[PDB]
């Protein structure tokens, strides 16, 4: 195995060790936290014979002190990836009560705060030893990528390198200074997903909404609809042969079913942070469906910025999607607000460790709250929980609940009718909402077929494979990147152009700088260019 990077950075040892040891010079003056590492541990004065079959590479203070002054050290990676040996074997062979488990935690703390500046000048990301949460006695390391010009390694998510975007590879910000280069722009982002009236509607709603409070920390939202397509519920078999054959209620029901995401930018780069599926019934489907929308799926990541604006936001494009649908001609709407079972996670593949799961009351709350300046905002005129809905309307008929698809409601009648029953709606009352809005409906957008959000199942199974973690900020503006890359380029949508005047088909052509699509025919107020 040969190696060619023609004019790497070498580092003498005088440089690295000049450079790295004021940070191992940290550690030893943490008294008495250190104590224990300034020398190789020996299980014969522990009297733990135990740890050499546990820790397979001991590594000490003063280990990486002499591998330091002798030089033993070539890139400063092999001296940042000594001390977290060092640390990863303390936290591993004691209980996470230990004594030294803590010292060495505080030992942590600081070669954090330390390592990251001076490899920051060294040309590198951070000091940091990252690695993939577990996943179903291994974990998976993050990547790294090489520049092409220093040969020096970064973390591939520090430096948010992905080479679909650069494909002529990697190269590093200093080494484009003095290319002079500034790095080409990600074209792949958030905004310049298709837009669609529906999605316009929400981001246009909460942009000047944010503005309402103009925080100087804001950053623009972008909210699209990555998915759309229409499908069809089948009656589940228990109602099959008790209601359909009979012929009161339809055999199927065909809905239209989208998933809409939003994203923020934060330092620079879209990062997703709210994720929704929704069922829309039209005015043809046929009772007791007929002009309903349904909340199948909503989840978050709460790296919002400010988080004291983050929850108003998700309500107000919660609110602006009921007044899209309501002009749009439905009627009336339901939530099903139950919380994430297990460490399930409804869309996003894996949620920060302190990022807290409601309990289901703080999560009915919360829609109720969501809900009350609906009613406010002069948008929906109100709305109940199912049972004041259900028996104001007095619905005595098993076919008089709208039937979702994956909705509680098929599924306990499923099997209801194996083995009553109004005793069973009336426990869980306040986790179904149902939502009073109010000549045919037309949803102006196209279909997006676009596998991988049609429903919630492909797209965690694929962060799942790829490391697609939204565990932190960092690794979620690196699963935003790439999520954007899957959305981009393999969605299964590829466009014919048409020209506004002419209905004309179109391959060369003019387009508007400031319409939103709007191109003309060479056969207007607008600057054009030639696409
Ligand atoms: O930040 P929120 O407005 O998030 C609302 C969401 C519904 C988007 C969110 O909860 C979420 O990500 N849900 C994922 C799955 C889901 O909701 N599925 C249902 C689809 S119908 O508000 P939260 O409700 O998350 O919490 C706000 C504050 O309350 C604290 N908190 C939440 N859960 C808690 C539990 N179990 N115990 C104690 N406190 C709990 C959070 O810390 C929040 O407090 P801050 O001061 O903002 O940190
Ligand atoms: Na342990
Ligand atoms: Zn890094
Ligand atoms: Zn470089
Ligand atoms: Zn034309
Ligand atoms: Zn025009």
């Amino acid at each position: 195995m040969g190696s060619s990077q023609p004019r790497k950075k070498i580092f003498k040892p005088e440089e690295l060790r000049q450079a790295l040891m004021p940070t191992l010079e940290a550690l030893y003056r943490q008294d008495p936290e250190s104590l224990p590492f300034r020398q190789p541990v020996d299980p014969q004065l522990l009297g733990i014979p135990d740890y050499f079959d546990i820790v397979k590479n001991p590594m000490d203070l003063s280990t990486i002190k002499r591998k330091l002054d002798t030089g033993q050290y070539q890139e400063p990676w092999q001296y940042v990836d000594d001390v977290w040996l060092m640390f990863n074997n303390a936290w591993l062979y004691n209980r996470k009560t230990s004594r030294v488990y803590k010292f060495c935690s505080k030992l942590a703390e600081v070669f954090e705060q330390e390592i990251d500046p001076v490899m920051q000048s060294l040309g590198y990301c951070c000091g940091r030893k990252y690695e993939f949460s577990p996943q179903t006695d291994t974990l998976d390391p993050e990547p790294f990528v090489d520049c092409k010009e220093c040969g020096r390694k970064m973390h591939q998510i520090c430096v948010l390198h992905y080479d679909i975007i650069w494909p002529s590879g990697f190269v590093c910000d200093n080494c484009l200074k003095k290319t002079g280069r500034p790095r080409k722009e990600n074209k792949f982002s958030a905004k310049r997903l298709q837009t669609t009236r529906l999605g316009n509607h929400l981001e246009d709603r909460v942009n000047k909404f944010l503005r309402r409070q103009n925080h100087p920390e804001a950053g623009e939202v972008f909210v699209r609809v990555v998915a759309s397509s229409d499908k069809t519920v089948e009656v589940k078999p228990g109602m099959k042969s008790r209601f359909v054959d009979s012929g009161e209620m339809s055999e199927s029901f065909p809905y239209r079913t989208k998933a809409l995401f939003a994203f923020e930018e934060i330092d620079g780069v879209d990062v997703c942070f709210f994720g929704m599926h929704v069922q829309e019934y039209g005015s043809d489907c046929p009772p007791p469906n007929t002009r309903r929308v349904y909340i199948s799926y909503l989840d978050s990541i709460h790296f919002f910025r400010p988080r004291c604006l983050r929850t108003a936001v998700y309500h107000e494009i919660l609110i602006g999607y009921l007044e899209y649908v309501k002009k749009l001609g439905y009627v009336t709407g339901h939530i099903w607000a139950c919380p994430p079972s297990e460490g399930d996670d409804y869309i996003f593949h894996c949620h920060p460790p302190d990022q807290k799961i409601p309990k289901p009351k703080r999560l009915q709350e919360w829609f109720k709250k969501m809900l009350d300046k609906a009613f406010a905002e002069r948008i929906i005129n109100d709305y109940k929980d199912i049972f004041k809905q259900a028996n104001e309307d007095r619905l005595t008929s098993a076919k008089e609940l709208p039937y979702f698809e994956g909705d509680f409601w098929p599924n306990v009648l499923e099997e209801s009718i194996k083995e009553k029953l109004y005793a069973t709606m009336e426990k869980h009352k306040e986790v179904f909402f149902v939502i009073h809005l109010h000549p045919p409906i037309v949803d102006p957008d196209p279909l997006l077929s676009c596998d991988l959000m049609d429903g919630r199942d492909a797209f965690l199974t694929l962060a799942r494979d790829k490391h697609w973690e939204f565990s932190s900020l960092r690794r979620s503006k690196w699963s935003t990147l790439c999520m954007l890359v899957e959305l981009h380029t393999q969605g299964q949508d590829r466009f014919v152009y048409t020209c506004n005047e002419c209905k004309h088909h179109v391959e060369t052509r003019w387009h508007c700088t400031v319409c939103e699509d709007y191109d003309l025919c060479i056969n207007h107020t607008h600057k054009m260019v030639k696409w």
